[PDB]
């Protein structure tokens, strides 16, 4: 498939959260495409579900440095 999700991010190590969780899941396997966002320590991102999922979203974050996880 090929969704998106949101994803709770609460590392907010200062401009560093955001940047260290969007290449998380850009590069957690079947992700299409990544992004942040600050207003609330989260990361949104679009993949496929054929080779990944929000599971690996939230890890890939996880794997990042951040105790995440995820909004469906």
């Amino acid at each position: 498939a090929t969704q998106t999700v949101t994803l709770a991010v609460p590392g907010m190590t200062c401009a560093a959260c955001p940047i260290t969780v969007k290449k998380a899941l850009s590069k957690v396997e079947g992700v299409s495409k990544v992004d942040v966002g600050f207003e609330k320590r989260e990361a949104v991102v679009t993949f496929d579900d054929t080779k990944a999922s929000v599971q690996k979203l939230t890890k890939a974050t996880a794997d990042a440095g951040y105790p995440s996880s995820v909004k469906q």
